[PDB]
């Protein structure tokens, strides 16, 4: 179940606030 939206959203969001 939602591990497959959790970790992607979390990773994507991290990826966009750890960007610069």
């Amino acid at each position: 179940h939602s591990k497959g939206l959790q970790i992607l959203g979390r990773t994507l969001k991290a990826s966009m606030r750890e960007l610069g």
